Parts: C-alpha cells; structure tokens; sequence
C-alpha cells in the first residue's frame, strides 16, 4: 500500500509530532472550538486560502465521520477506541494545522522541540513553567524568544 | 461550522449526490487507482496541488476508518463503515482522482451527463453510458460526451 | 538478502503489474506458445538481441524448472496457479508485449485496462481498450 | 518447443558448463552471498548495466521461486543453478574469455590422475603468475 | 588493560560527570528520543559530521546491545528472580552511566563543550547548597543570556 | 527508532562485515590486546586522533561494560544455569558483533579502509570456494606487494 505521511508536505513527520506527549495537546473538542473561533470564515470559504486550510478542513471533517460513527455506535470500548487512540492522532494533526495558521511552521516546529525537551528534563531541575508558544519576544531583562 | 469538502474545488455535497452509489468504483479500486496514477506525487514533500493535499487526507481518513474496522457486534460496525461512510468516501476519492486526471470542468460536466443518462428510462436511452474522457468522440468541429 | 524487482531495469515494478487482475492475463501455455510463434529464432539466437530477449529467455526456462518440480494434489495446483503461475503470467506477458508494442504502449495499456476493469460494468464502455500501437481515431489520430 | 540454452548468448553452452564437476562449484547460498557482496547495487539498479546483470537478476529470483514453492530439489536443480550463478558472477568479475579458459583449465586438471598432476588447482584470476613475458593460469 | 576515559578527548572526565547527581539526568529513553528529534539525519549520515557525533553513534548502539540483552534474558531465562535481577542491573546501574554519556554528547552538540562544562559545575554547586539558602529554581542550561535587570548568563 | 549502522561513516555496512565467517576473526581478548600493543597511547590520548580512534575507544568501553556485567552475574546470581546462559550470551553472541567491530577499526588504523574492504571481499570469496579447488592458504592482509615470480598484491 501507499505510505503517506500527512505532515510531510508541511515540513514535518509523524515521528517529530510523536516527540510531544499526549497531555501537551488540548482535547479534540477544544481544538475544534478553536478552529471555529479563529478560522471559521476562511474554512467555510470558496477559496483554498492555503494548504494548511485545505488540510485542516479534511481533518475536521474526518473527525466528524469518526464521531458520527461513535454516536451511531451507539444506537463502549469502540467509543473509547475512537476518543482514546484515534483521539491522539487527531489532537496532533488539528493542533499542528491550527498552530501553523497562527504562528507559522518555523515557530511551531521550534516549539515542539522546546516543549519536548523541557518536559523530559527532571521537574526538580528545570524551569517551573513550560516554554510559551508565541511569535513575539520575551527578551533579556537583541530580541529573545522561547 | 459548516464545511463542504467540495466547495474550495468548485463543487458541493449535493452536486456529487446527483450520482447514484453504483456509478462509483469501490473504495479499494479508488485506492489502487490513486496509487497507480499518483503514488509518487502523493508521497512527495511538495504540495503539488490542493487536490493532492485533499486526496492525501481522504486516503488517510479511510485508513483510520479501516484501521478501526480491523481493530474491531463486529458486523454491524464493519457494515456501517463499509456501506455508508463508504459511499461518502467513494464520492470524495473518485472526485479528486478524476479531477487530477481530467480536470475539474470535465469532471463536473461528466457528473451531470451521467446523472441525466441514468435517470432516463433504460428502454428510451442510449445503450451505453457517456464516457469520461477529455478526448473527442465526434460527429460521423469536435464533439465530446 | 537482496531486494531485486525484475521489472525495475525495464521501467516498471511488481506493484504496477499487480494493478492488473489475474484474469486479464493469457495462460502461461498460451504465452509460451506466443513467444515461440513471434520470437523463436531471436530467443534461440547467439545474439543478446535486447534486454527483453535476455530476461524472457530466463523466464521461459525458470517456468520449465518450476513445472518439473510442481508435477513432482489439486491443492498444489491451485497454489501454483494463484501465486507462482500468476507471477509468471505477468512476467511472460510483460516481456512479449514489450517486444511487440514497445514499453511505453504496454505501460499505458496497463493503466487503461486496470482503470477500465475497475469502472462498474453498467457504467463503462462494453468492450475493453485494445492493445496496439496503431490509431483508432475520431468518427489528430486517437489511440486507445 | 523452443530449445533455449541460457549460455548461448554469452558465448558458451550447457555442455561446456557440464565439463566442470559438481564439487568445483560453490554452494547456492555462497553464490547468492557473493553476488550481494560484490554487485548488490548494480543488481538493484534501474539500469540494465549489462546482459550478465539482467540474466543474473532473473536467476537469483528463479532460485527464490523454487525455494518458496518447495517450502510451500538438490542433485539436479541445485547444480544447474550453481553453474548458472557461478558463471554470471564470474564473468562480471573476470570477463567471459578468462572464465571460459578457466573452465577448460580446471576440467582438464581435475581429470588428470591426482598422483600425476600438480597438487593445487589452477587459479581463477586475470593477473599474471609468471615464470621464476607474463604467464597466467 | 588500557585505561580509556570516554570524556577525555572531549575535555572532560568520568569524575567530573560524577559531580552531577543521578536524578539530574533525563532517562535513557528520553535522551534517545531527544537525539533522534534533534540529530537523526546527522546521526544516520555517511559523514562523520564531528567527533561528538561519532561517539554519540556508538553510545546509542551500545545501549541498544544492552537492551537486546535485557530482552533476550526476558525471553530465554527461565528463573524469574534471575531474569529480573539481570534486567534491573541494566536499566538502573548501567543506565546511569549511559544517562551521563548520552546527555554529555547531546548537550555538547546543542550548546557546545564550554557551556556544558560550565553548566555541570553550576548545577552541581546549586544542588549541594542547602535548599532553604539557595535560589528556588535550578540554573538554566542555555547559550543565551538572562542578563541584569553587559550580558549575564547562568 | 533510529537506525544507525556503525560502519556507515567509515565506508562499510553491517551486511558487508557479515560476509566474513565467524571463525575468521580473532577473539575479543586478542583484539583488545592488539589495540593496546599498537595504539594504547593514541587511544588514551586527549586528542581525537581520527574518527576511527574515537569509535574504537567507545567499542572497547562498551565491551568493558558487557564484561563487567558478565562478572556481576557471577557474584549476584544464585542459579548456576541462569548465570551461565547470561555469560555465554555475552561471550558468544554479543562477542561476535564486537569481534567484527574491533577488528574492523584496528585493521583500518593499520592498513587503511581501502585495503581492509578489499581484504574482506578476498577472504570471503576464498573461504566460499571449495577447499579442494582453492589455493591452500588464505589471502594475506598487508599493504605490501607479493608480486609476480609492476607490483601485485593479495
Ligand atoms: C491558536 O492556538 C494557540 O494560540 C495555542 C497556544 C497559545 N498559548 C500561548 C500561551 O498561553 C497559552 C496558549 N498554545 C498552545 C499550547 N501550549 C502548550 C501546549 S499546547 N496551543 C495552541 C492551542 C491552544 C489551545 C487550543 F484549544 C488550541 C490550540 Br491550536
Ligand atoms: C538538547 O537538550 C537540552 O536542551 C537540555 C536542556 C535544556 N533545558 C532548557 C531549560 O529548560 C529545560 C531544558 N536541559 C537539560 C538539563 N537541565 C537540568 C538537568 S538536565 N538537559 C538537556 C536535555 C534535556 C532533556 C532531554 F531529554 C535531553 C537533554 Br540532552
Ligand atoms: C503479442 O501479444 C499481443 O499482440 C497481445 C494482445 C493483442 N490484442 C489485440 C486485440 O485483440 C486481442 C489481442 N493483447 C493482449 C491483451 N489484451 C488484453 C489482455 S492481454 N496481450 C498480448 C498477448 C495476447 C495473447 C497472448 F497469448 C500473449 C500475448 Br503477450
Ligand atoms: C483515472 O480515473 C478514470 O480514468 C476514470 C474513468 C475513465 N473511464 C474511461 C472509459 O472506460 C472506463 C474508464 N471512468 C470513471 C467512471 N466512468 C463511469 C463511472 S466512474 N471513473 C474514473 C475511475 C475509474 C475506475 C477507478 F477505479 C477509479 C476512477 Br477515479
Ligand atoms: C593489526 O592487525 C593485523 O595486522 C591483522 C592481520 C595481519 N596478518 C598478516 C599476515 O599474518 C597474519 C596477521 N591479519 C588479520 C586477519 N587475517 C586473517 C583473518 S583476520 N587481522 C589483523 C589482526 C590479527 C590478529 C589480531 F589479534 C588482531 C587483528 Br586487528
Ligand atoms: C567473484 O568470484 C571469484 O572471485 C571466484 C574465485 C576466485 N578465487 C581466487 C583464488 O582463491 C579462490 C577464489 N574462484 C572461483 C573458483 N575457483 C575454483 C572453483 S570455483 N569462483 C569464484 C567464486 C568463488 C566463491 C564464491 F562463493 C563465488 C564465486 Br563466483
């Protein structure tokens, strides 16, 4: 069969995204609510807008199909299967496209590495708070970023 | 949020629903066909086109539905996946693969011609379906389907 | 272990030939009979003639080896037909057809037929596309 | 039927390989290992490379088919393939003319009674051995 | 026998890495995942790239041998206590050494030798200061300044 | 996981080294003793010296950790059979991979990569030739000519 990595045309890979642990990601429900609040009109547009919009439109819809299936299930372990296992895959994909629309690919990728490194540092030995996803500087007390 | 997956491609869910189920190839035949025609483009690091970007996600979505059916009482679930969700994905995968091969304008014209032909009573219509192609058939000016 | 695809030096792959359903292919016997009728003297020649001739000569002989073994019950015959037999039908056809029509025509035809056969029968033209190099044309020369 | 001799296009014959006795040839496994150590990248290449490469690819694959089926064959089939693999891999390494010469040198050596012949076999190589004008095997 | 110190050609020593306590270091698994995320393509490269890359490549493979060994024991050892004593030795006792070495190379590739060595000292000194008398947070490994409220670093 | 081939940066591969049969290689102990006798000083040096020296230094230490483990098993495991199965696994199975790697590096430091790779193929072909049909003696690893009775090598 075909080997398509959904991240590849966007300068990333499944493996890279797997560097982030599951509890880094917002829930599917909150990712969907965020795409709407930020991008509802672009997403509903007749224009492509960008490859990230095209790709995020299909993800949203696919999740819908998986949920429409769980909801049909339906009328427990199957429903759990969807929300647990399939859940993580969609959390990573929806987070990836929505964050790239917002902060751009370079920042997103830089952030995935920062957080992935921070979370793997023993808590007693690391800064108390996680690095901040942002395009804007924090600077020294030259602009500095996360 | 109401996203029609066809709308950025100049079509709509209702338009595609003009075609009855058995017009479409099987999901398995669409997937073999995407691979025979487009595997390298689909697998590449270049966007290539919006249809490629979309076709890649559909393949993978079906994959999640089929990795679900494989992960799976068992019948109603599998039959739901393959039949109903099934029809949606037949439309969607046929639409992109046909657009990449014949271009949007031909695909949309074809949808309408086939949809019209199949609704004509069999005894009153031409014996064979219109033919999807970009190439002329012509008079006995070039004439297409 | 080596990973050798016998179609690779000829511009194709195993997965490409796999797009054709088994019932597209002539039988092994009919394929061998056809190689002989068209190519017996070039295949029996001391000249290489071409890479296709070289590979076709080995395929023909390998089949002979496989048959001597397989005749050494109809569980064994259906496995052969389903697996080894199909492999050699694809391989023998590919080589004899490329010698006859050139690689480009054959590869085009592979895709035409595998697309046609996957179109629902009630929705598709009644006859298969035709393998030849010569035009059919409108009622620009148009080929299959 | 077709009477096809797989050595014919390469300037030899089935009869000519038969002049070497079975125990001259390396095993099929050692022959496959050697094709891989020496030629794997040419063999896995999208380029024909040469007629010997083309032929060698098919032999390597044919042997696999024989084993895959048989797992789902030694005194006859095995020797035929030892001959054919050896021939192609040797020609790619030393050229046809050397391999054909060596063929005849060893087959004459091995047929000379042991107490009457040199203790060691002639050596397959392209490079001279010489007198104590270059002399080869 | 030879007495080779693996840190020596990189300007450190075994004793200096021992100035850091064990729970300073990320787990082996997290170190491996980090090497990959930051350096997979270089590590898998045909080019040497640097001496740290060469050394790192070896350390990742040596760990892999120890893992294969622990799995093998899991499979092939019939006694539970034995299988468990052996696997625990690898993961804990041997793990600590590799935690130090993988950390060392991956940090050097990221921040440079000078910074890493400075950091080793800073952390080691901070952890041994009584908690009530020291800054609440550990020193921060980076190459970038924090600065006064001249650039100041950790 | 990453897939690092320890030979790749040095112009070979695991599969190529696998062309040599196990009984071609000196014992681990004899390799270690040869490393010491030829290269102890460079190996214990503060200088990188060469990419081969860096990797050899690690392989030597990795084996060291495997030996320490074998010995630990000696003291810390009760069941005679479990102990012995672990010890033979290290010496025999893991030992083969280290014989390949240590030989490879020490040989490359001595004769250079090109000579070593040529030798690898010559021996591998020789040992696969039926003994009654091949020269009585193996090909000889050296950089120096043997010549005809232009210089000729192995
Ligand atoms: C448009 O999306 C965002 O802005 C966004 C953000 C922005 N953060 C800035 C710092 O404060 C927290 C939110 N952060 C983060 C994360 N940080 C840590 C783990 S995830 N992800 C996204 C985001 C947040 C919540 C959400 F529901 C969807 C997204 Br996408
Ligand atoms: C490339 O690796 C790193 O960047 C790295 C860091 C970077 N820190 C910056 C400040 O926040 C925590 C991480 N910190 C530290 C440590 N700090 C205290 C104890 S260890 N080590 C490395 C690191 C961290 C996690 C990891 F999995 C691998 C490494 Br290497
Ligand atoms: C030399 O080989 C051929 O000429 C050839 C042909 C030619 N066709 C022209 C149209 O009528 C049917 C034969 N067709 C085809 C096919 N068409 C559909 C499926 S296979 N294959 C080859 C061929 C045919 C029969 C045969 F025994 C061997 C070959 Br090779
Ligand atoms: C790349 O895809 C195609 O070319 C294609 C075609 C082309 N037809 C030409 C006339 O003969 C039948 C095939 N026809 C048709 C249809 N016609 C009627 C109903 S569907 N769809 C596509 C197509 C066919 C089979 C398939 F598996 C995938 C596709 Br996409
Ligand atoms: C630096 O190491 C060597 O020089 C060396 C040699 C050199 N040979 C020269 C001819 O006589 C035998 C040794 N031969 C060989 C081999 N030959 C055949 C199979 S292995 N390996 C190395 C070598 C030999 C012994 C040893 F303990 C370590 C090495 Br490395
Ligand atoms: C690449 O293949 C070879 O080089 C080769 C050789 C070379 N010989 C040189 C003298 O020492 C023995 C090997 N010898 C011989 C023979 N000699 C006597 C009987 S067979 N055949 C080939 C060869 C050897 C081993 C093998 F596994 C494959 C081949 Br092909």
């Amino acid at each position: 069969s075909m080997d398509i990595d959904p991240y590849k045309e966007f300068g990333a890979t499944v493996e890279l995204l797997s560097f982030l642990p599951s509890d880094f990601f917002p829930s599917v429900r909150d990712l969907l609510d965020t795409a709407a609040a930020l991008y509802r009109d672009a997403l509903e547009s007749p224009e492509h807008c960008s490859p990230h919009h095209t790709a995020l439109r299909q993800a949203i819809l696919c999740w819908g199909d998986l949920m429409t299936l769980a909801t049909w299930v339906g009328t427990d372990l199957v429903v759990s299967y969807v929300n647990t296992n399939v859940g993580l895959k969609f959390r990573q994909l929806l987070w990836f496209h929505i964050s790239c629309l917002t902060f751009g690919r370079e920042t997103v990728l830089e952030y995935l590495v920062s957080f992935g490194v921070w979370i793997r540092t023993p808590p007693a030995a690391r800064p108390p708070n996680a690095p901040i996803l942002s395009t804007l500087p924090e600077t020294t007390v030259e602009n500095l970023y996360f």
